[PDB]
């Protein structure tokens, strides 16, 4: 009975640069700790410096690796950022070559 | 109700020029969706020299999603904003979102947004 | 008879830094050589505490592949960039397809299939 309905999706994080060592920690922690990070910026409701974290998941479901990068980017002030989820169809494992949710 | 978007999230992606991010800004807040992430990017779009064939121009990366307001209109006023008339232009993708959450307030769906 | 359903797909990659030339030539010989390339870091999967500290600290140098792809099937452009990324090491990267509803072009305000 497999997580995320048998499929894969996209976890990705926008949030603040100095909650990324936190954040590498929760994912390890909840049993998803592959993670791709980008340098960014912006705005929310002059921009801001923002990292975003990009977690592609299979095993675990989406809602849990969501809620462990929330927790452990949290702070409770403006610039915390937010957390989308992205469906994602198919994975190809570049090393070995394995297909569908196995290559996540 | 009619919630735009039917009821859902969209990713709106646009890879434009660099000097066309300001114009593009102004565009999103006037449209009423100002939220955007920017990323530094580099590509080459379709098919003498290396100039239009192998070599990568720098780029910029706008992501916006969006719920209250129709993914359509915000591509469009990202669109707008980035437009030319010459090749290098850019492309704009429309991507489905499940689910959000704002890390701030614990708050998830298109309420997130 | 249209590939990828009739519809639009973003081929995500994450692979070495020093096979995106590689990866660029692959993408043209296939016929879909449009790319945005960004420079990213992370990590994959999960025995000394040294190691174990290394993973928990550390980000490896990385480069972000994205194709749409509508005219050439999302697969087929993956199949390109896994090949032309392949060293049989663990730090590959991988590849990830994921659906895309729409797109415009900027320069002429062509919408869908046909702005890719
Ligand atoms: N809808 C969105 N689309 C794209 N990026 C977003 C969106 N919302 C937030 N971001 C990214 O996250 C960063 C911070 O988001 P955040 O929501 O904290 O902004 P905010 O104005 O402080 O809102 P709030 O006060 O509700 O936290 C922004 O700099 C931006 O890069
Ligand atoms: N299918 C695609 N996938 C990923 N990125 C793309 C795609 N098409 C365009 N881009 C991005 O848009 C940027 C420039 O716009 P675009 O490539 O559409 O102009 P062009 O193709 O050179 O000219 P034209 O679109 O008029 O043929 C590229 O550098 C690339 O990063
Ligand atoms: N599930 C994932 N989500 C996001 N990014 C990933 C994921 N898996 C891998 N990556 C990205 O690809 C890069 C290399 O991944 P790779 O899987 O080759 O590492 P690995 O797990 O050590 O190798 P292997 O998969 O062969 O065990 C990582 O640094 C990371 O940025």
């Amino acid at each position: 009975d497999l997580p995320n309905d048998g499929g894969i999706k996209l976890v990705m994080a926008i949030i603040r640069p100095d909650k990324l060592a936190d954040v590498k920690t929760a994912l390890a922690e909840v049993g998803a700790p592959s993670l791709t990070v980008t340098n960014v910026s912006g705005r929310g409701s002059d921009l801001h410096q923002k990292v975003k974290v990009e977690c592609v998941v299979a095993d675990t479901p989406a809602e849990d690796v969501a809620d462990a990068i929330a927790d452990a980017a949290h702070t409770g002030e403006k610039g915390d950022g937010k957390i989308f989820i992205l469906p994602v169809e198919n994975a190809i494992q570049v090393r070995t070559g394995k297909t569908g949710r196995d290559a996540v």
